[PDB]
């Protein structure tokens, strides 16, 4: 028993942006109070906990544009 | 018994887009007050929590156009 | 018990958008207040919780296409 | 017996928008106030779980043109 | 039982963006105040805490296009 | 013609007040939003204005008793 | 024409409080956000205004017995 | 024409307060925002002008009793 | 004519006050933001102005009695 | 005409006070942030004047009792 497998994609995908001007932004955040409370705590895994914050971000990117390709090819017998 | 597979999608697709000007944007956030209390906290696996937060973000890309594409292959026997 | 499985999708599409000027944008949230109680937590599996947040958010993209598409062979014996 | 399996969509669709002009757009949230209450509290699969929020979100895209496509192709012996 | 495997997938794919001018940001965070409290922690494994901060971040790029491709091939007998 | 004026009034009057314990009070306002629009502002007199104003007061006297005793004698010829 | 006057108030009032216990107060204002605007200002006289404030107060006092007394005579010829 | 004028109040008032314990308090602002706005201003008097603030005041006194105490006597011919 | 004043007042008030214990205070005001904007200003007078302020203030007096006493004669003729 | 101004007043009044133990108290201020913009300032006055500040005043008097006192006394002919 002959097993033939062919694996070829293609991809001519294109992704663009044309911005003329872009400016003018303003960010004013007015400060606040957050308060957490705990004492016991156990992560042993792939965890991305985040307790007990106060963040601020102003992300102005030009660009931007953003692509994810992934392939997988799984064999068994 | 022979098996023949062939795997050859073809992408040519486009994600564009065009903005002349941008701009004049204001973001005030006034302030705020979060509080949260816990004791037992178990995590293990892929988690991704989020506790007590106070979070701006602004988000300003001249782009921003995403595009998101997955193959995928299994041979069993 | 010979099998023959052609896979060729085509894909030509295009996802566009133009906008000439955008801008004037004013975001004032007024504050707040949020109060979380919890004292046993438990999370072991593909989880993404978020508790007691307090959260603004300002997005304004110039494109903002979103593309998803995803390809999928399963084969048994 | 012999099992032959041709699969080729074919895609030309396009999603497209045009707007001249956008902006002048205000979002003054008044504040709020929210508060729970548990114990206990048990995920364990692909939950997305989300308790005790006061969001605002402001999305203004000049685009905004979503597509999603899905290919599947299942073979049972 | 001979197995022959093909593994060519071909990529032409661009992303780029363009930005006459690009300018004129004001970030200006308000301070804050945030308290945690915990007794016990224990992390081990792939974990990524991130416990009681105050964060600004000012993230202006002209580019920022992102691309992200992986390839798997798993082979089992 | 002779005039005779007696102006001798007494007060033994007291205010008191008896508060064995007082506490356990939990004062939470939840933000809100205020706006006021004027051109043309004019006071001359003795004139108490307030004009847009957000404010949270907690009044909490052990006492808090209030005397107020006005005496005036007015002669004319 | 003589003219004879006797100003002799008397006054033994008392003004007193007892409070065995006082505390255990929680003031927690959450934030908010107040615009005016106004162009013209004219104040002359006695004035007491007060534009465009966020304020909070706590006023705990163990006593806070307040007597106001005010004594007049105005003589004309 | 004599005019005698006799001017002789008294007064021995007592304004007390007794509290055994007090404390245990907590003052908690969550931030804010205010903005005003404007282009002439004259004044000219006894004014006590406050234009755009943002103040906490915590005013905690053990004692705090107040007493004012006004005497006049005019005289005309 | 002869004109006879006698101005004798008598005051032998008294203010007091006891706290046996007085602590634990907490202030904890969370930031924020202001902004004025004016281009004339014309004080000419007893003006006690204050613009654009973010204060905070802790008052914690273990006495804390005020008493105002004024006395005024005026003669004409 | 002889004129006889007898100005005698008697103050005999005490201000007390009693704090067994005072202490344990905690200021922290969340910063903040302001901004003020003026172009034209005029002051020819008593004016007390206070533009663009940012303060946090802690006051813990032991004693902290005050008193006000004030005598006229005007002849005119």
């Amino acid at each position: 028993g002959s097993v033939q497998i062919v694996y070829k994609p293609v991809d001519l995908s294109k992704v663009t942006s044309k911005c003329g001007s872009l400016g003018n932004i303003h960010h004013k955040p007015g400060g606040g109070q957050v308060e957490v409370k705990s004492e016991k705590l156990d992560f042993k895994d792939r965890v991305q906990s985040k307790i007990g914050s106060l963040d601020n971000i102003t992300h102005v990117p030009g660009g931007g544009n953003k692509k994810i390709e992934t392939h997988k090819l799984t064999f068994r017998e």
